[PDB]
């Protein structure tokens, strides 16, 4: 049993895992039932995690939304560095869709407001994720898909980005990357948008818009499509098709943007 702060883990109670880090379940010393999420370096990789874990922190502590995954505490040192988080006791988003295979467009619509209502305040402090993926959508029940929270989580990646500027650094998660991104040239805070529509057509239809054998093919895919269009299901409905037709457009300065996003029918309850 380690401790940090006022909080406590075993490595036992893994819960997550990563190349930069690793996540125990844990709780506050005091009040045993308040479970949380204790995010540790992962020692194959000491730098680049201690590194990582230190950057999360800074962008982590100035966010506070009920769709972001909180921050509780964190703990930095020379040699070592800790963050704790507050605990979704419904897993990830990989794993319910795992489970249901598809979720319909009610759920999807559910999910989605919440996503939008984290990438508002993300958009506002001028931040972009850079690793959004089901496996980094977690749940929270406090039951059925209407009381299901969704939230944000692995900030690791997370960057400021000023709004006049590109950034160019290669991360993420191959599936989920936008175009420019994997073709290594400038994005923006668009290239989330990208990643987004990538997991509501996951909801949707259990795959991938665009599968290929290796990363290097999807690039290559991209690269001699100009013209791309995702294949969306006959039965999908008419404003749910207009905002993937919308995400997954290939060129960042065609695709939809923050406010068209945030204001799109498919959302409105
Ligand atoms: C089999 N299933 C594995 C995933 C999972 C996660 C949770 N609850 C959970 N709550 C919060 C967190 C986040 C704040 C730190 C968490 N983190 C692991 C899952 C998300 N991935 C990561 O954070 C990256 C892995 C290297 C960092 N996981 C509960 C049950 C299960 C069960
Ligand atoms: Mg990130
Ligand atoms: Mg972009």
């Amino acid at each position: 049993t380690e401790t940090v702060g006022k909080f406590e883990f075993s490595r036992k109670d893994l819960i997550g895992h990563g190349a930069f880090a690793v996540v125990f379940k844990g709780r506050h010393r005091e009040k045993h039932d308040l479970e949380v999420a204790v995010k540790c370096i992962n020692k194959k990789n000491l730098a680049k995690s201690q590194t990582l874990l230190g950057k999360e922190i800074k962008i982590l502590k100035e966010l506070k939304h009920e769709n972001i995954v909180a921050l509780y505490d964190f703990q930095e040192m020379a040699n070592s560095v800790y963050l704790v988080m507050e605990y979704c006791n419904g897993g990830d988003l990989a794993d319910y869709l795992h489970a249901m295979r598809t979720l319909s467009e009610d759920t999807i619509r559910l999910f989605l407001q919440q996503i939008a209502g984290a990438m508002r305040l993300l958009h506002s402090k001028g931040i972009i994720h850079r690793d959004l993926k089901p496996q980094n959508i977690l749940l929270s029940n406090p039951a059925n898909p209407n009381s299901i929270r969704v939230k944000i989580a692995d900030f690791g990646f997370a960057r400021y980005l000023q709004s006049n500027m590109m950034a160019a650094t290669l991360c993420g998660s191959p599936m989920y990357m936008a175009p420019e991104v994997i073709m290594s040239q400038h994005y923006d805070g668009k290239a989330d948008l990208w990643s987004i529509g990538t997991i509501v057509y996951q909801c949707l239809t259990g795959k991938a818009p665009f599968q290929a054998s290796s990363p290097q093919d999807l690039r290559l895919f991209y690269e001699k499509n100009k013209t791309l269009v995702p294949t969306i299901p006959a039965a999908t409905s008419a404003p749910l098709r207009q905002l993937l037709l919308a995400l997954l457009q290939r060129n960042h300065k065609d695709r939809m943007d923050f406010d068209e996003f945030f204001h799109h029918p498919f959302l409105d309850a």
